[PDB]
């Protein structure tokens, strides 16, 4: 049972971070980045900017490499491979989606409480500079039970 690849994109700034609420579906109610499913026919990095577009209504001209974290839960046959980049850099003005509502948060006021439990890990590595590869077993939504984080130079 293979996997399926999603993107995820943080837009970042010197002193903040603009979020997404997401509003339907996997994850509702929860603080995240822009993005979602790869599809078939788009590079990764361009379903990370297509994702971004759709989802806050901002341009970018390039993204960084900043983490590759893959996702399981228990009971599950098929994994989430999550390719995650920065947009440090951005056009237009985050315009609230049907999928996401975006926010701006200072980088010590991020809502981690709110935010899936993995970001708690690897926003930090994030935060640095650091670009990170790592494995996260979920026993529920909230449960995180066993996890892998290590930098890579790559
Ligand atoms: N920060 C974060 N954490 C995650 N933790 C995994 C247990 C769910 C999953 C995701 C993610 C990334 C891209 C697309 C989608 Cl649909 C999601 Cl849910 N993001």
């Amino acid at each position: 049972s293979t996997s399926r690849l999603y993107t995820l994109v943080l837009v970042l700034q010197p002193q903040r971070v603009l979020l997404g609420m997401k509003k339907r579906g996997f994850g509702a109610g929860r603080w995240n980045g822009f993005g979602g499913k790869v599809q078939e026919g788009e590079t990764i990095e361009d379903g990370a900017k297509r994702e971004l577009l759709e989802e806050s209504g901002l341009s970018v001209d390039t993204l960084h490499k900043v983490g590759h974290i893959s996702f399981e839960f228990v009971g599950s046959p098929e994994l989430m491979d999550v390719h995650i980049f920065s947009a440090d850099h951005v056009h237009g003005t985050p315009t609230e989606s049907e999928e996401m509502r975006p926010q701006w948060f200072q980088l010590d006021q991020i809502p981690f409480a709110d935010m899936w439990p993995d970001d708690s890990y690897w926003f930090p590595l994030l935060l640095q500079k650091k670009k990170f590869c790592g494995h996260f077993k979920f026993q529920d939504q909230d449960t995180i039970l066993s996890y892998s984080l290590r930098e890579v130079d790559s």
